[PDB]
């Protein structure tokens, strides 16, 4: 019964409360992480402000250092973080351990990329020839306290992906692990601590959404929120936050156009292995199929073979498809499969549940009135949704609330161009899954997916303030 | 009795309620504008929403070549256009041509510059060797319709700086000029529609602020707002819009620091010429001098004889201090100048009102408890702060809750950049007034003065959505 | 009998010496222009010095005005000097105006992008903890005197490319024209001169090559040679520049690259307009057919009535096929033809010569022995090449010696952008003709092709130096 | 008596001949070299050649992955190398021990710069609206094989600085080590081989000039000439490239220019400081101070204890003035002295003389006749010439043959800067020394003093081609 705390100011501290955190596999105790008052957080946040100057004050190779040896450590403990992650959102093990590593990548990149960061020296003679003798050297600094809100899905890796861009760019962060995935976030904690970050740098948050949830958002210490999670959060996110900076990386259902000259055997490994990789509990998954009628049996045949040749079953064994994250996340994504189903869709696939854990479900015959082909389930259901023509095709891809990735597989370069230019997406993957990328691509959504845009150089120059300083030179 | 219309989907259009428009110099009907209804303001986003996907699939060159053409028209027409934005918002004749050719000029830059916008190739390795050969080609892609709010004090250059960076970028643009200023950005809407701009890419609003002025940020159909205005209604804005990305450029109480190694003359007359420009009613104005205490008093004097040698009086005499904009606006002003001297601030010159116009009171020994060393005026009001330290300079310029711009006047440059380094503004002039300045230089506010980064290049890259294209 | 006359210092000036120029069509008489001394050149040079530095001290709008009114005089007698032009190289009437009017555009593109060359503001504190205060202000300053030597095939677009680039970014240009089209450039010059540009700031240097070639190139005034031409003058000119920086834009042996799943009807149609444009005298158009075996039939008929569709005329009937530039270009073209023809080519056109009208030559089975398959003829013969794999194609494209541009053909463009990468050329038009492009984009050339990289953003950085100033901020 | 070997194609190789090395510390001798014949020159461009297409087919991380390698191990033997590099070259023991560790993270900076080097993608429809729909994708390729000449003055730094940003941008690099510090040459060598870098990536040459000198230069193999030395084989080098692209850091005489509003003592300790770092044997050092007449005396004083406060003596003792490097240099050196003393230059420190060892010289009242006031000395002699303006000085600066570096030292920034504009060098620091600087800054020289911009970034795109793949979106 471990009793993990939070990193403010330095020192690790508990609460007089605390919540205790029950593995999705089988309910195990995975320990209890505090549950912070207002008045904690309060603290955090004026340790935050004092640890500021003196962290934008350092140059930008110490700043580095402390978060290449965070990496380093972040490494050396990959097993033993990587296995109380798997337990505590039952990812497989391989995959926890994979999390664990990619983490550790993607903060020695942000490091390095952002003690790269260029300023610029600008003249006014281009413009007007009175302004000739005036020189703008334009450059970066740090808005402030970055507020980082980490999802459960990724609980190591997309709050690194907040922290340590923020970091380099000489802002402190503050980090509020998710409900599911607090120990992960604790355990980063841990890790930068080790590194030796100063005091009050990096502070976490845990604690109950209902007292200091919306109380962290709203403070008046917080400069820029850092937000991953689904979009009525963020939407409540966006107006709470007033007219402070945000990224906000909500939901997406993601779209496989596939066309008739795609290649259809590859185009049904990425579409599945893109779609239910971590059980569909991926924002950045192939979340519905919509393909053209002249191909659709023959893609609907080599998916279901991808789909049945996925093991189900829990973390440690390293199954394709583990328990999904709740209760309620399978009584939802439950409800979409019933919805399917009682509207007539094909599903060409066992359609079992086992408590948490649910079964691949591969549907056909989706039409617009079923909730599966518009809601993200965020679980292991895929639709598969048959059109006539691209232009249907396009029509069903911007049809949808969400715009954060998707997929145009075809063997024509020039029209999967065209068509990346006519979805409403912020990123298109030409015969490819949809997915992160390397954390050096923009990673961005629109209408419904979010706010900003993510990737590691992105994000760096996201929480940052220009500052311009005009003189005359003559 | 002039009837001016709005322009909706190339048409010219008219509503059966009118705003009528008074000058604030001598109250004279200037015409009349249309006060749409929610319904018509619906009908112009409809319209820039069927316009939209023929206007991105136009060349970049093709809708520059509309810009150029449409400030090569303003330019023209500059005297017409310029004795009326001068009657309409009290703006000095010579000062509201000048505005109009600032206008064209920033139109031409704006086009220039948005054709020039070029995308990212990455290479996936570099990061991971497994990523090795997935090529991202990173593209900007218009936001979709913009939504413009212009300010009173610049109707037509503080418009154009929303709608040509957005129009050369892709996007359509609906226009929404100031109660105040109504006039003005029809004017510049007639130049759009003369150079013949596609019907729906550019549209007008204009209306009372009640009926419409919440329904047009809240639509659906806005994917952009772009609003220079108080920050109050900013603030407000800034939650209307929800996540949908915003422009806001609300005020500032811009800190001139005087240092004790500093050019007191030239100081002086800097900080008087960007103090008093149409008469403090400027959002990069110096409206507040914090000096320090040794050279405080050859300020003084040197900021004295430079506020006496101001005209006050009418627009088109030319004077310095024409009158404020509204009567509200000069009883804000008036009760900034009372709080001051009724806790013993020395007015250095001669406090006087004759209604709208006021006269530039120039402050002496204004403390932290007078509400004129922090309320923005938008009025010909300078207070001077004295401190005793640089530290203290510092300490006062960052208590603001604005941060537009400063200037810090010394004579030795690497402390001039110290300071510019620790305060906490968006753009820092060293030994000069603080402006909008060549705008193509970063012009953008921190703490309270605003969200996002202006000036062309920035101003055409934060209504773009990136588009990043993936493959092998 | 016009006799034309040398812009030196804002004056129009003459010679005891006229060099007589004759059309290349007809031979009859277009004018004279100054065959200057070497001591012409020098009081040219020292003119340019001593107008260097109110140049440089204008601002950059104030440049770009003079730039802009010069586009617009040449747009204005676009008809006359593209008559001009069409007399002067034998080019057609229709693609001489569209020179001039082409040049004009790209004077318009280089003064504004000439305004908007932005500086960079770098810090020391990214690379050392050491340098954390130092900031370097890093900006671009004029070269100098940049000398432009223009080629007969583009003598005021491929002038006004180093000109306009040049002058924009505050140099002073030394203009020595092709010596057969030296009338257009003196008619270049005169545009610029009733622009209004400065005196010293544009001069004219036109001469005998035996007398000034080598001395203005050699001249320790000249700050930069931007040349273009043929390869052997431009190792000449790589030598005689010493350290001095110089931008080269030689020879090219562009290659379409037609393989088995290429559309053929476009390849064949992009190919022929690529290769007989201005009777094959350009350094970009494409100059060899690398085709695989198995469509290596069908592309040869499909190029064949392309090429037998082609017009061979004078300039003014708007042939497509207008003579070479002298008697040299087409003995040495017939050269190339004869050693094709007696070791076993098919000519798949006719094979004709009035005099300097040479007719298109379609040349198929050319292998690696005969001397078309690898000369630059510029002339119009265009050698189709059978191979019988892709890695033969791309061996027998890189066994040029140049490498300016080349064509893929293809329709799998993840194929055409592998065998991009493999090319040894600056540029590969995937599915198009090879050309100079929109101009905005890079043009370069490697291992024989030149030196530097021009487009408009490239040249006006090329002749520039950076200037960095480097102080403390604390 | 160590002899030393040859990297070439992964294995360590000696010719027959060794050149034997000697300290010019006494005349210890401390190892010999392999004088490679033409033909072994020829076998190591060959392996090169055929190391490239591995090479450049590698992830740049993993290129990085090899260098950050090289870097670590470099920093493990600080001490032994710089042990031989202190006695190899005559320097100070911590300022050799100093450049192997600023040369390790020089590597690991120019790794990590050189994989975020991003491409462009640009369209056409800002310049023409007939190619909208083309777009250009530009990315940097390899140059090839780069040649990289080192100097004696940093045999390890001023090598690396060449090698590491070439080797990350994918091309393989031939490295000739001075012939004075080849031993340290080799000794980077055997870090890079034990780092593990694949066989032919990492070539040495050594020899005689006169034997291998001109030969490497104009190897065919060659791709890239990455020089600094002296101005006259710069020259030479630029001529035998041919029109391959070169980098040439020749010369300098970097000036002071100190005026009247001036902090003399700091001028005056920075003036020494940057002046006699390495007994005067850098290029970027001090080697003129222009002074204003009003202060000129007071400058002079102070600048004439603060030389005296300096050390003379022994390398291992940390002498400041250490021994230059040969006896050439020092009756070069002498010669100019004499020439000084002769024309009735007033010495302010004594002239000693020890066969190697000089004292530094502090020289005023010197003036254009004397030859100390031109040429560049590479010895401890600083010559103080007063001006009467700032025009004067201005005029001063700008009469040099060389382009390089330049000190304004002054109390009002504006001036600083207007000078700075004024002056003809790469780089102006205001109220500080010359110096390379923090290696990310530019590095150039501006006249006869170079060809090319340096600096990790600068040289990292300098020895990459432009390749430009363009196609059509439509
Ligand atoms: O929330 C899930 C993320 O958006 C998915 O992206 P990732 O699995 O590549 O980190
Ligand atoms: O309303 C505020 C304007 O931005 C001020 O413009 P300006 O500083 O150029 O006079
Ligand atoms: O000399 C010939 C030029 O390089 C060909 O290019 P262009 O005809 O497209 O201008
Ligand atoms: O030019 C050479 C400089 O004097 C020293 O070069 P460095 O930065 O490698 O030490």
């Amino acid at each position: 019964m471990t009793r993990y705390q939070n990193l403010v100011n330095g020192k690790w501290k508990s609460s007089e409360q605390e919540i205790t955190i029950y593995s999705p596999i089988n309910q195990e105790e995975l320990g209890t992480v505090p549950a912070m008052t207002q008045t904690e957080a309060d603290e955090a946040m004026q340790a935050a402000r004092a640890a500021l100057p003196a962290w934008r004050a350092l140059s930008a190779i110490e700043r580095a250092a402390y978060l290449h040896k965070t990496a380093a450590i972040l490494e050396r403990d990959k097993e033993k973080i990587g296995t109380i992650l798997a337990k505590e959102v039952a990812k497989g093990i391989k995959a926890a351990i994979g999390e664990v590593v990619r983490t550790a990548d993607l903060i020695r990149y942000a490091a390095e990329e952002g003690l790269r960061i260029t300023g610029q020296a600008m003249e006014g003679g281009g413009f007007e020839a009175a302004s000739k003798n005036k020189l703008a050297v334009v450059r970066r600094e740090p808005v402030g306290i970055v507020l980082a809100i980490a999802p459960f899905n990724y609980p190591v890796n997309l709050s690194a992906s907040k922290i340590a861009p923020a970091l380099i760019a000489g802002n402190v962060v503050m980090l509020k692990p998710p409900t599911q995935g607090s120990i992960s976030g604790l355990l980063l904690a841990k890790a930068f601590e080790e590194a030796g970050i100063p005091a009050g740098v990096f502070n976490t948050i845990t604690g109950r959404g209902s007292e200091i949830g919306d109380y962290i958002i709203e403070h008046k210490e917080v400069n820029f929120i850092n937000f991953t999670g689904s979009t009525p959060i963020g939407e409540r996110i966006g107006r709470l936050a007033g007219m402070r900076p945000i990224m906000l990386e909500l939901g997406g259902k993601d779209a496989a156009l596939v066309l008739e000259d795609a290649d259809l055997e590859h185009a049904a490994k990425q579409i599945v292995a893109g779609a239910f990789s971590y059980s569909g509990q991926r924002c950045t998954a192939i979340k519905r199929v919509i393909v053209l009628e002249s191909v659709a049996d023959k893609l609907a045949t080599l998916l279901q073979e991808e789909v049945s040749k996925l093991t189900v079953g829990d973390p440690f064994d390293n199954a394709d498809i583990t328990p999904v994250i709740d209760n309620a996340s399978a009584d939802f994504i439950w409800g979409l499969i019933e919805d399917a189903q009682e509207k007539e869709a094909q599903a060409l696939t066992p359609i079992k549940r086992e408590g948490n854990l649910l079964w691949p479900v591969l549907f056909d015959q989706v039409t617009k009135d079923m909730k599966v082909a518009w809601e993200e389930p965020f679980g292991p259901v895929l639709p598969i949704i048959r059109v006539a023509s691209v232009e249907e095709a396009i029509a069903f891809a911007n049809e949808s609330e969400f715009g954060l990735q998707s997929s145009v597989f075809t063997n024509d370069f020039k029209k999967a161009f065209e068509i990346a230019e006519k979805l409403e997406v912020g990123t298109v993957h030409i015969n490819n899954k949809t997915q992160r990328g390397p954390d050096n691509f923009p990673f961005l959504g629109v209408k419904g997916s979010g706010a900003g845009v993510q990737g590691i150089k992105y994000s760096i120059e996201a929480m940052t303030n220009v500052k311009s300083i005009v003189f005359d030179v003559k």
